[PDB]
């Protein structure tokens, strides 16, 4: 039946982005990828089937898809082509996603706030906020 996770399901379109270029610099994304990725207006499509959560991002730049079980590490290829080890948990209603690669780490939080899905990405001190609304 219902899970608190249901608040995330649906198709969400990017409506605002703040500081993503600098976040991508901190991650180590090269100039060209930053420019083209920063231009994109992805949709994020979230679905749940049993214990498996799937998050797909679709854009003109790249399409990505992760499927996972909360608390169970998985290997992820990011849109910028990093091969990372990821674990996603629910903490107080927030999806918390850590990506580790090459001795580096980044944390991505996904939260439902009003009718928005708010995604906060942090690496060292650099934060980006991306807001999505229902498509
Ligand atoms: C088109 C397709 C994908 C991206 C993209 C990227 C990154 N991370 C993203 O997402 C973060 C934030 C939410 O989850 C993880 C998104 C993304 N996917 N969906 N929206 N933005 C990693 C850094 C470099 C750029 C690649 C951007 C443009």
């Amino acid at each position: 039946g219902s899970h608190m996770c249901d608040a995330f399901v649906g198709t969400w379109k990017l409506v605002s982005s703040e500081n993503f270029d600098d976040y991508m610099k901190e991650v180590g994304v090269g100039f060209a990828t930053r420019k083209v990725a920063g231009m994109a207006k992805p949709n994020m499509i979230i679905s749940v089937n049993g214990d498996v959560i799937t998050i797909k991002s679709e854009s003109t730049f790249k399409n990505t898809e992760i499927s996972f079980i909360l608390g169970q590490e998985f290997d992820e290829v990011t849109a910028d082509d990093r091969k990372v080890k990821s674990t996603i948990t629910l903490d107080g209603g927030v999806l918390v996603h850590v990506q580790k690669w090459d001795g580096k780490s980044t944390t991505i939080k996904r939260k439902r706030e009003d009718d928005k899905l708010v995604v906060e990405c942090v690496m060292k001190g650099v934060t980006s906020t991306r807001v999505y609304e229902r498509a």
